[PDB]
């Protein structure tokens, strides 16, 4: 074969692709466009006498399409079938000018042999576009060099599934090969197709491309490209760049001289296009381990730190709940609702199964802070108290503080509702006069809001100290969620959460676990919907039952 | 010629290169390395049967070199002289088979012919390395495709100067006689060397490379590469990339259609390597103008804004006092000293010639803040009051507030001296309970400090609102100077200033003036020295006379 073969498919995390000879989900507008652009684009125009691509499909997929869309315009359509006749297809509807006559072939080898022989001068690329029968044939034959997979993050009822294939761990968690009961079921994919099924000819598909998350009709999804592999596997003029190179070389020495020293950490290095926004997070971990400085801290553990780091997360299609390790969403939600209430009683959290604060409000820890007058659970005048009562005198976690101090959150919302271009829409929890009264000095300590010219809301949060391993994914979810709630009660659309970080670190004893996490490819982000919107007029109206997380498919626990 | 010729030189902004047949400045270590690396660089190594480069020099430069460097090792040395004898040079040292005999030639064309003829197979590159007589011959001949110039930012006394040349405005501001004495005094540079001084054959030298600023022995300097140009131009694996291309093509479509419908602004786009840290600032201005959103601010005058921007400035070799427009240094230093004192009386600044607060402390402006009881000049419980007395109740600018509030600056200095790995070394001016008592709500509102494993101090400052045109360069200088001061009284070395920015904008009526500034190539940064260091033990001990700015050579005023 001289023509490239590719597979294009959209599937759920359990590989579901259809039901009752239709698609399983509501219409996915961006995926529809992607399918058209990929299958219609000549290879010459993408890099940026009639030549065109071919689409090969099974009989049921052909019949599954509305007669309006079939044949797929501007591509050569081949249908694999034993019953359908070419003349009937031509007689289905008038053949527009310049379109190719639809061919019917008895197998996939026959379809490809026809394309190689009869369309030698005219077909550039070949796309196998379904269904399960033809996908199975093309995988078992080994002819697909790349798979274009739209990863639909939600599960739907399905009765037709894409075949299990080597590389399908990109879709969902697999119970290892040391905890698997038996070798996982899978088509054999020949690396060299002419050598067929031989032990030394086993291929697998590895991702080279993972996009940011899209959504349509409440369905999150993204786009990946897998490449067939063996299982065992700045520009200027040529005068300008050559003149500059000796100077760059000596200026670049120190970076090189300490870079190749150790073997650098890198997250899933085979992924070339790193569109997924979670790559910011994975690359930050690698950056700290590779380039941070090790020092002892207050507890004496040993930290590796950098100073001054940033990430940004889009909020308009999906929600940045990180996927390479599960985020404790219930803790995020309950603790944010607690902050918003101005509540300083951590027992109200603990009693909901949210224990994140409890180690820091023990009688022991409070006494260590020289706070023996604090009841167990009382965090002092901390986060939510400064948000809603900044500067008020603090007595204990049971006191009614209504009307005392500055209500920054109310001021922020009122300013967004009346003068959104204002440049003072800030909320701070850093009160130096109160730090000695708190169980813990605040960590996420400042946030600022911004509205552009299209009613789109953004938030920045500044964090003085960030454990990237444990706390950072939680902090991202908290302030992203805060941005959704503020946006809804201010009649704005949530756009971007921006994370500014001071001392950004990982603990040395976590390094091995983090290296294992950095072998994981990120999954598409879930969608967070606000329920009962018509009932929720003010920030205090939200409750824990007013949220749903849709399509969250994180990796499982760490092997350590 | 089949072999390239380049000039390598270090000069002051007045083109001074030497005095008493020596160099004018103390030893510049990094420039010495640069010279060695560039002139010994095989073309092989840099971009990544013995071959070597040649260095061509005048008799006095040869005599100027210490015996240990005479001849320059691993390079073929050619001395242009009418009096030096090759045989006398060869008798000075053993003539080893591993090194090249020094050659003497009567002129530069003879030196170049010898190189092309007798060293056809062995010489890769030719470097003219001084002095003035050889540089003038090489420029007038037209044979140098590139100039490697070390821009020494200080004037030193010199008796030997590099010839005036087209492109020497890279060094300093040109007086009104820019086009006047240049044709009379500037060397004519042929573009095609064989066509001599024909009016059609005029060359000029343009920067393609501007590095960050270095320093040694109290001297700031940077590295530029200029390329010869005509005057009349002035006034992974292929399969992976091809598989990915169609997906990127449709993903980029919306942004592709915005870029080609806009005239995109770019600072000095002929500069390809943009190592100078001021490019962060010029790039930010361009990005705001290209990609910011226009809205009417408080005054309704027109502002273009982004949200969430960052820059970082090194403090270990030079000081980031921006060069494409002069910064009001005296204002920077006096206002910071005023902050540190906890002073809230702007009259103390105004009587020193620093008027920057005057418009915001007038009777009219205070009355508009509903502060009729404020005396003219009283900024309220603002920046330096919050630094030294956070939380204290304000009465007026005459009150003695000793011992009142939290002295954040003192706490930070004490923590840096006793426990520098602490992650709570912050200082904040954002007091939401005091904001209505201030003339202006603080702009630069939080700063955090950090010490690494090498006693090196860094500082982050968060600014909620940044007029990039008029406020940001001043702000950069204020907190960089603060970091120098803090590091000194804590026995630390200043490392880096990190600028975190919220609402980041330019006013629409400054755009044309800003475009003019974006045509300016940055100059090397100056050095800021602290004088009388042994007399200065505490942050309160600094006075205005304890600082000197060394080698500051900014561009002049803007026409627009
Ligand atoms: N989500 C997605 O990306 C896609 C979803 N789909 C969904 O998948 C389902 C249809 O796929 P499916 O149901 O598997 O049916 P197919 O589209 O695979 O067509 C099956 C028929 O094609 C012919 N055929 C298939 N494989 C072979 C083979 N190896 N050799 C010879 N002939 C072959 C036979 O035709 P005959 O019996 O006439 O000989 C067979 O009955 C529908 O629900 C559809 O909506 C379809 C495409 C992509
Ligand atoms: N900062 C820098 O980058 C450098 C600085 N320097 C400084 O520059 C000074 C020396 O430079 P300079 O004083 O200009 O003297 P040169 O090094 O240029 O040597 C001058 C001598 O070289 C010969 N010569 C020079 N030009 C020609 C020509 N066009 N044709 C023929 N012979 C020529 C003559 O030698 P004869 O009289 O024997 O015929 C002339 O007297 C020193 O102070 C040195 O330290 C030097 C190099 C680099
Ligand atoms: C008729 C065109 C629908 C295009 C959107 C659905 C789709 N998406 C992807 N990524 N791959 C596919 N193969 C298909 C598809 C193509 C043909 C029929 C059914 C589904
Ligand atoms: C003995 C070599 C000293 C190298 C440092 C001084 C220097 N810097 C630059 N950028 N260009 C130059 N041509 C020279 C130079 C080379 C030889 C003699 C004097 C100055
Ligand atoms: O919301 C939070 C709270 C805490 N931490 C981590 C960062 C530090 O490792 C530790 C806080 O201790 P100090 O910075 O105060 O030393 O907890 C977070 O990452 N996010
Ligand atoms: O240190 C400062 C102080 C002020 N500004 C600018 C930013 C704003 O354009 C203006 C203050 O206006 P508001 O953001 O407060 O509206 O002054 C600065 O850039 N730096």
């Amino acid at each position: 074969m001289q023509k490239p073969v590719c597979l294009v498919v959209a599937m759920t995390p359990k590989r579901g692709i259809g039901i009752n000879n239709g698609l399983p989900w509501p219409h996915l507008t961006t995926d529809f466009k992607h399918f058209s652009r990929v299958t219609k684009t000549t290879p010459e125009e993408a890099s940026r006498g009639k030549r065109f691509n071919a689409v090969v499909m099974g009989r049921k997929t052909w019949e599954s399409m509305p007669r309006k869309f079939r044949p797929l315009v501007d591509r050569l359509n081949i249908v694999v079938s034993s019953s359908l006749k070419e003349e009937d297809i031509a007689a289905e509807k008038p053949q527009a000018e310049g379109q190719q006559r639809v061919r019917v072939c008895a197998s996939l080898p026959a379809a490809l042999s026809l394309l190689e022989e009869e369309y030698k001068d005219s077909v550039d690329q070949i796309f196998v576009v379904g269904g399960a029968g033809l996908y199975e044939a093309a995988l078992s034959l080994g002819v697909a060099s790349h798979l274009y997979i739209t990863r639909v993050a939600r599960e739907f009822p399905c009765d037709v599934f894409f075949p299990a294939f080597p590389g399908d761990d990109i879709l969902s968690n697999k119970s290892t090969a040391a905890q698997a009961a038996a070798p996982a079921e899978s088509v054999f994919v020949p690396f060299c197709p002419e050598l067929g099924r031989e032990k030394d000819n086993e291929a697998t598909y590895r991702p080279i491309f993972i996009s940011k998350t899209f959504s349509d009709n409440g369905v999150p999804y993204d786009f990946v490209v897998l490449e067939k592999r063996r299982k065992t596997d700045g520009l200027q003029a040529p005068s300008s760049a050559a003149a500059i190179a000796p100077v760059l070389a000596w200026m670049d020495e120190e970076d090189r001289k300490k870079r190749e020293q150790k073997e650098l950490i890198r997250a899933v290095p085979h992924v070339h296009f790193r569109g997924h926004e979670e790559f910011q997070y994975l690359d930050l971990i690698a950056d700290i381990i590779n380039n941070g400085r090790t020092m002892d801290d207050r507890t004496g553990v040993g930290v590796i730190s950098k100073f001054g780091c940033t990430m940004r997360y889009s909020l308009d299609q999906a929600f940045p709940l990180l996927t390479t390790k599960r985020v404790f969403w219930k803790g995020v939600l309950e603790e944010l609702l607690w902050f918003i209430r101005g509540d300083t009683n951590a027992n109200h959290l603990s009693e909901k199964g949210v224990k994140i604060w409890d180690k820091n409000v023990t009688r022991e820890f409070l006494d260590s802070r020289n706070l023996p007058h604090r009841e167990v659970g009382d965090i002092g005048p901390g986060y939510g108290f400064q948000w809603r009562h900044f500067g008020a005198a603090y007595k204990d976690m049971h006191t009614d503080y209504t009307g005392q101090g500055v209500d920054q959150l109310k001021n922020v919302i009122q300013m967004l509702r009346t003068n959104p271009t204002d440049r003072r829409m800030l909320m701070t929890a850093w009160n130096p006069a109160a730090l000695d009264e708190m169980a813990l000095p605040p960590c996420h300590l400042l946030c600022q809001f911004y509205v552009n010219d299209q009613k789109e809301l953004s938030c920045i949060m500044y964090q003085r100290s960030c454990d990237v391993g444990l706390g950072v994914p939680f902090n991202i979810a908290s302030y992203s969620l805060l941005t959704l709630m503020v946006a809804h009660v201010c009649n704005l659309k949530p756009k971007e959460f921006i994370h500014f970080m001071g001392n950004t670190h990982v603990y040395t004893n976590h390094v091995e676990a983090l290296k294992e996490q950095l072998r994981r490819e990120p999954r598409p982000f879930p969608i967070v919907n606000i329920l009962n919107k018509e009932r929720i007029k003010e920030i205090d109206d939200f409750t824990a039952e007013d949220f749903e997380v849709v399509g969250y498919v994180p990796h499982g626990r760490i092997q350590m």
